[PDB]
């Protein structure tokens, strides 16, 4: 039954740590995108006037 604790203590060692650290990778693929988007921006608000 300890085995069975272990198996859950996987779920318990927390695969959210997926999704807790992936929350932390959405929030730097928005600062990532949003200067991609900026990038393209940034080119295109700097000139001919």
């Amino acid at each position: 039954q300890q085995m069975k604790k272990l198996e859950e203590e996987s779920r318990k060692a927390i695969q959210i740590a997926e999704n807790s650290r992936k929350a932390d990778l959405d929030f730097i693929d928005q600062e990532l995108q949003k200067k991609r988007a900026n990038d393209n921006k940034f080119i295109a608000s700097k000139m001919e006037e």
